């Protein structure tokens, strides 16, 4: 969606590989970047606060209405 078909593409890739493709995780953020740019987790102590930057209690999924922050981090 924010390219394309490069981002909704994570969105039933990874996302899928746990449940639905329509959720994430954090088995399935990381594979990302790491597809398209893997050094896109930066921020400092990331793998972990790119999980709460977006929601703070899907219980560890990132549904794509969290996803959208990353949305902006595929197209450029």
């Amino acid at each position: 969606m924010k390219s394309p078909e490069e981002l909704k593409g994570i969105f039933e890739k990874y996302a899928d590989k746990e449940g639905d493709g329509n959720q994430l995780s954090k088995e399935e953020l990381k594979l990302l970047l790491q597809t398209e740019f893997p050094s896109l987790l930066k921020g400092m102590s990331t793998l972990d606060e790119l999980f709460e930057e977006l929601d703070k209690n899907g219980d560890g999924e990132v549904s794509f209405e969290e996803f959208q922050v990353l949305v902006k981090k595929i197209s450029q």
